[PDB]
């Protein structure tokens, strides 16, 4: 392991408080893609020019053309990548990737099968996995491991800032450090249960003053690629009953006029309570008694080995600026500015 002095940053675009994406350049000359930086996965993928136009998601997204890149190195190995909302498949390729002004030779997936549900809803083209090699499909070296290998970064850390929707900064990723302009106070660290996954121990979930859930302890995946806070179907049913929310097909809702009256939700992580008020978890679209307002908390049954687990996504990161520490296998949280 080599350390330099360089800190690099990627400006993110906030789409509806659900999608935070930045830009990467792939190839020579660079082909630009809108990408989500996901701590819950470890593969890099973008849609391929080899994607059949009968996949409508491929008509609506930027496609990587290897035939236009002079730095491209063929691989051809087939791979399937499974997410919570859907699945993508294609093959592996190698090329130069630029992310925050850091140029790295990276093995990535060229997606040839991209389903309209959910990919037509995606403002981003692809994904940049910020997880560990242990989660990488095809044991492909992740981009952050390749960036560490260069020995340019001041520290083996990366930090996430997700803003509240607005013509301001959507968010920001710092490679090799943190940005003090985006947090206040000091970081409180929670060690990873084990290397290989950005997952920490959770000591309890409170609805108001009472610790209703996770009383005997549970898991919390700190996931930048997840839009919401998620728990198991069972945990979410208890949580929603306590809030007074109604289950719909894809989400939970409350009558808009009752959004501001909902109790605080607290997450016990390390030696601290991480509290979200209703303003932090309700999509307060109106105050009308004749309208339904969505919550930024969903049921998600994450399969083993990673799951059953809670996932602390954009809902959580908006309130708490997050530092992912590779050198010490820990996650730091500080109050976001
Ligand atoms: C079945 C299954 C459940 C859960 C998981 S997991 O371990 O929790 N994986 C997570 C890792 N972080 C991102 C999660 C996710 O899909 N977020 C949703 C987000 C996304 C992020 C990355 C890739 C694809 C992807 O699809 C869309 C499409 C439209 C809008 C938003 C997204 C899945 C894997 C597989
Ligand atoms: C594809 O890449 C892997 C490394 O990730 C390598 O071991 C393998 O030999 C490559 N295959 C081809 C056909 O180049």
């Amino acid at each position: 392991l080599t350390l330099g002095n360089t800190t690099s940053s990627v400006i993110l675009t906030n789409y509806m408080d659900t999608q935070y994406y930045g830009e990467i350049g792939i190839g020579t000359p660079p082909q630009t893609f809108k990408v989500v930086f996901d701590t819950g996965s470890s593969n890099v993928w973008v849609p391929s020019s080899k994607c059949s136009r009968l996949y409508t998601a491929c008509v609506y997204h930027k496609l990587f053309d290897a035939s236009d890149s002079s730095s491209y190195k063929h691989n051809g190995t087939e791979l399937t990548l499974r997410y919570s909302t859907g699945t993508v498949s294609g093959f592996l390729s190698q090329d130069i990737i630029t992310v925050g002004g850091i140029t790295v030779t990276q093995m990535f997936g060229e997606v040839t099968e991209m389903p309209a549900l959910p990919f037509m809803l995606a403002e981003f083209d692809g994904v940049v996995g910020m997880g560990f090699i242990e989660q990488a499909i095809g044991r492909v070296t992740p981009i952050f491991d390749n960036i560490i290998s260069q020995g340019v970064l001041k520290e083996d850390v990366f930090s996430f800032y997700y803003n509240r929707d607005s013509q301001s900064l959507g968010g920001q990723i710092v490679l090799g450090g943190s940005d003090p302009q985006h947090y206040e106070g000091n970081f409180h660290y929670i060690n990873l249960i084990k290397t290989g996954v950005w997952q920490i121990q959770m000591k309890g979930v409170s609805v108001g003053s009472s610790t209703l859930l996770c009383e005997d302890g549970c898991l919390a995946l700190v996931d930048t690629g997840a839009s919401y806070i998620s728990g198991s179907t069972s945990s979410i049913e208890k949580l929603m009953e306590a809030l007074g929310a109604k289950k719909r097909l894809f989400d939970y809702v409350v009558k808009c006029n009752e959004g501001p009256t909902l109790p605080d939700i607290s997450f016990h992580l390390g030696g601290k309570e991480y509290t979200l008020t209703s303003a932090d978890y309700v999509f307060q679209e109106s105050y009308s008694s004749k309208k339904l307002c969505t919550l930024a908390i969903h049921a998600m049954d994450i399969p083993p080995p990673t799951g059953p687990t809670w996932a602390l996504g954009a809902t959580f990161i908006r309130k708490f600026y997050t530092e992912f520490d590779r050198r010490n296998n820990r996650i730091g949280f500080a109050l976001a500015r």
